[PDB]
């Protein structure tokens, strides 16, 4: 949970 | 392999 | 800590 969590937020950002 | 390929996927856009 | 370190150097960039 802990690294998907700020994986998704980079990808709301970039994606 | 899931959280590395997205990972790796930012990083050709990102750097 | 691999994974961990990549998402911290994509979030300076970013966030």
């Amino acid at each position: 949970e802990e690294l998907r969590r700020r994986i998704e937020e980079l990808e709301r950002r970039i994606r």
